[PDB]
DNA sequence: TTAGGGTTATA
DNA sequence: ATATAACCCTA
């Protein structure tokens, strides 16, 4: 099944959003805050940070 | 707030 | 079909 993780029993409805959940179990958070330096898996979670500064 | 589930739009 | 994006919801 191309819709299932790999690494555990999610099944997703599109291949995109299996994608996007396979980064729980790489860990890799390619975003960052400029001004504290935390590190985020999604740009929209950066966003949502900087209401902190 | 955090983080990952959901969704829809555009190319 | 994929790539990137955005916005909402919720524990
Ligand atoms: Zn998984
Ligand atoms: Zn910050």
């Amino acid at each position: 099944n191309k819709l299932k993780c790999p690494h555990c029993s999610y099944v997703a409805k599109y291949r995109r959003t299996l994608k996007r959940h396979l980064l729980i179990h790489t860990g890799v958070r390619s975003f960052s805050c400029d001004i504290c330096g935390k590190l985020f898996t999604r740009r929209e979670h950066v966003k949502q940070h900087s209401l902190v500064h």
